[PDB]
């Protein structure tokens, strides 16, 4: 269905160009960035229905924090981590909410070209007790936000 | 030549879906949060040369930040804000690097539709003062980089 590459073991293959994929949301750590990409078919979905295809795609990219002084701030530094997770009612038919979840690399599990999806506890587990929306965390948000309420990609005059 | 769209009087028109154009770089004042978007044809000629294309629109969009405790950091809260850079050799012959600076709103100069080009003093003496590349901030967007040094928007195994 969706944009998501499986190897013959079933595991996740790196998605592919997802820094072209529709940002949603940026958050910090108080030492730690953190990006969320939305693949854009699935984004395209969301825009028209406010609900995550099967199919759909998230990616979490994490980042150090440089310094900036002058001409004072903070910006993405070097980049540190990966994650994703994929829902596909057929191939997860039973995971909660049809979604598994998948660590690429963090500071120090060197990165792999392929992720086996991760137990529940250790991730999905997490997301179903707090996110706001079929497992992804909505409430922090923006871009689906405007999308959802609006159908727009930003603001209109 | 770009995807720009100015009024009769040259003004230029709040771009339009720029959430979907390619989040270059995402930055933290010590208050607000900025997001950094670059057209998406105007990123794939970056891609290939290392180079704004003439033609290239860049936006920044500012936002308030929200606080996240538990299940603790900061993401992006209200929008309040967008500034936006457009690069065009005949239009802006005479500007410095001939790109046009604009704001389309800031914590309170109400929304315009369209805007005016800004005075020199205003934006474009900052950027071509400090900027590391062509009057755009590069030093602190690691998607470019990245895809600048080798061709990727991604992580690669
Ligand atoms: C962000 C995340 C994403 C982005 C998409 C989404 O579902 O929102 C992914 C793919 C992912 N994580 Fe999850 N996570 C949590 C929260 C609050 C946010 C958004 C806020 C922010 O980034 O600052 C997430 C929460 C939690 C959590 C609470 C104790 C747990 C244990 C996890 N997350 C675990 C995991 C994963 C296990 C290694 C994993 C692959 C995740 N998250 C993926
Ligand atoms: C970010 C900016 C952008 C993003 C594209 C780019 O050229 O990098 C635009 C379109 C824009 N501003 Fe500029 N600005 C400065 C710096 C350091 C950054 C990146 C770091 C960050 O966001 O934290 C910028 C610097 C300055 C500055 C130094 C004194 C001045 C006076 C300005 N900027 C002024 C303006 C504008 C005048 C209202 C304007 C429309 C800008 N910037 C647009």
């Amino acid at each position: 269905a969706g944009v998501a590459e499986f190897n013959d073991k079933g595991e996740l293959l790196l998605p592919k160009n997802y820094r072209e994929w529709v940002m949603v949301g940026t958050q910090v750590t108080p030492t730690e960035i953190r990006t969320v990409y939305v693949d854009p078919e699935s984004y395209a979905h969301w825009k028209k229905t406010g609900e995550f295809r099967d199919g759909t795609v998230t990616v979490k990219e994490l980042v150090s924090v440089g310094d900036r002084k002058g001409p004072n701030g903070y910006f993405m530094g070097d980049y540190i981590g990966l994650e994703a997770s994929v829902k596909d009612s057929q191939r997860f038919a039973n995971e909660p909410g049809n979604w598994a979840f998948y660590i690429f690399y963090v500071p120090d599990t060197p990165l792999v070209a392929a992720a086996k999806n991760l137990p529940t506890a250790e991730c999905a587990a997490c997301h179903k007790e707090n996110a706001k929306t079929d497992m992804v965390f909505t409430q922090f948000y923006p871009v689906l936000r405007a999308a959802k309420a609006t159908g727009e990609s930003g603001v209109v005059a």
